[PDB]
Parts: structure tokens; C-alpha cells; sequence
């Protein structure tokens, strides 16, 4: 089963998750930090409009990308001239603006449009810290927006405190910004040893939840 990591990711969940790490009475949160661990791709903007054309999105390395609505991607690199194209199938392409392409102009112009929108009226996440994924799938909730990147890294924004979580099952790490815009990466392994606060506890669960949504869909 080809699922871009998921299976992996929900197993990592679980097992946090089964262990109950809000409860240990004694929890050393710090304990579980591994800086060795910190994602170098996460989502910094994003624009949804997706009852028109679809979702556009900057990562944090500065690159840009869209998933259309007729479910083909555009990415624009951080050099603002170089393109790869994701067709349907998933064939990849690589072109550039400048060669100014029939193909594809409609949706550069698009791009385009995104990508002026999130750096006039966006703040970039994670901007106070240090192959290029594009975005495989997301969808909403009442609660957060899920993003689900190529790389097998699941990031999930709560809208309603700004806190967000970066799940990377290769690393079976997990990346949470508080509301401070504090940054913290941590091994799953180690929280299931050490244990975590009643928040951090509570946003796994729910993104075992997510990462089930996500499997159900494919
Ligand atoms: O006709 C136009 O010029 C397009 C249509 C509009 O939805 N566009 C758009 C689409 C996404 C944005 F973030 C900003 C925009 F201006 C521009």
C-alpha cells in the first residue's frame, strides 16, 4: 500500500496515543526534544479558493505552489522563474516562466495572482526558526485545515489558537508551534516515555483522527 506514509503515521499515533502521556503524573516534556528532527518543509501561507480555482500555498523555503481544482500542481520555485508541473497521473514537468508557455499560462497567471495575495496579506508561520514536496491533498474542518505534503509529512493549523503540528513519520517526529509561535520538535517515542501537557495530548489525538480521515479518502 503505496500511501504516502500514513499507515506508518497512524501507527506512530497510536502508540503515543495508547500510552496516555498526559497522565504520568511525573512528565518531563523537554526530555522527548531532538533538534535533529526539526522538518526542513512545512507550510508558511495558504489561500483557499477553492470554489473557484483551488488551493494556493507557500512553503517555507520561499517556493509557492497550487492544487488546482482539476487536481493537476504548479510549483513555483524560490528563484520566481522555475516551474514543475504535476499532471493528473502524477507525470512530472519542469519549465520555466520566461519561456512563457501556451500551455500553461492560465495557470502561471494564477499562480501568480496566489502568490502576490499571501506576501501582501499573509504572515509567514514558523519564520522565526531555520527534493522540494508539493501538496498531495488537504481538506477543512470547523477546527483546522489539514495538509498532507508528498514528503509524508502531515501538518495540521487550528485556526482557532494558531497552534499547529508538523507529523514526520519518517523521522516519527512531531513539530508543535504553540501560541507564543514558540517551536518544538519532538520523537513520538520519547513522549510516549516522558509524557506531554493535556494541549499536546489532546491535538494527537485529534490528528490520529485526521490521519484516518486522510487514509479513507485515497
Ligand atoms: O480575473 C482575474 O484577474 C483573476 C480572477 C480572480 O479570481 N483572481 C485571483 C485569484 C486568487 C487570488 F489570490 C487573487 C486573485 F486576484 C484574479
Amino acid at each position: 500500500e503505496f500511501d504516502c506514509h500514513l499507515s506508518d503515521m497512524l501507527q506512530q499515533l497510536h502508540s503515543v496515543n495508547a500510552s496516555k502521556p498526559s497522565e504520568r503524573g511525573l512528565v518531563r516534556q523537554e526530555e522527548a526534544e531532538d533538534p535533529a528532527c526539526i522538518p526542513i518543509f512545512w507550510v508558511s501561507k495558504w489561500v483557499d479558493y477553492s470554489d473557484k480555482y483551488g488551493l494556493g500555498y507557500q512553503l517555507c523555503d520561499n517556493s509557492v505552489g497550487v492544487l488546482f481544482n482539476d487536481s493537476t500542481r504548479l510549483i513555483l520555485y524560490n528563484d520566481g522563474d522555475s516551474l514543475q508541473y504535476i499532471e493528473r497521473d502524477g507525470t512530472e514537468s519542469y519549465l520555466t516562466v520566461s519561456s512563457h508557455p501556451n500551455s500553461l499560462m492560465k495557470k502561471i497567471t494564477l499562480l501568480k495572482y496566489f502568490r502576490n495575495y499571501m506576501s501582501e496579506h499573509l504572515l509567514k508561520a514558523g519564520a522565526n526558526i531555520t527534493r522540494l514536496p508539493y501538496l498531495r491533498t488537504w481538506f477543512r474542518t470547523r477546527s483546522a485545515i489539514i495538509l498532507h505534503l508528498s514528503n509524508g509529512s502531515v501538518q495540521i493549523n487550528f485556526f482557532q489558537d494558531h497552534t499547529k503540528l508538523i507529523l514526520c513519520p519518517l523521522m516519527a517526529a512531531v513539530t508543535y508551534i504553540d501560541e507564543k509561535r514558540d517551536f518544538r520538535t519532538y520523537r513520538l517515542s520519547l513522549l510516549e516515555e516522558y509524557g506531554c501537557c493535556k494541549e499536546l495530548a489532546s491535538r494527537l489525538r485529534y490528528a490520529r483522527t485526521m490521519v484516518d480521515k486522510l487514509l479513507s479518502s485515497r
